């Protein structure tokens, strides 16, 4: 599986992608979280 797997916005909250072997690559802010950044780690009622 060399080759692109993030031209589909696979991560969300503003999440830094990069193409890179196999699968890609998220880097993200320590206040965010998800399996694609895609959840913000505010803990309010839930
Ligand atoms: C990609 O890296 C993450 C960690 C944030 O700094 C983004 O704003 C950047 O584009």
């Amino acid at each position: 599986s060399d080759g692109d797997q993030c031209a589909s916005s696979p991560c969300q909250n503003g999440g830094s992608c990069k193409d890179q072997l196999q699968s890609y690559i998220c880097f993200c802010l320590p206040a965010f979280e998800g399996r694609n950044c895609e959840t913000h780690k505010d803990d309010g009622s839930a």
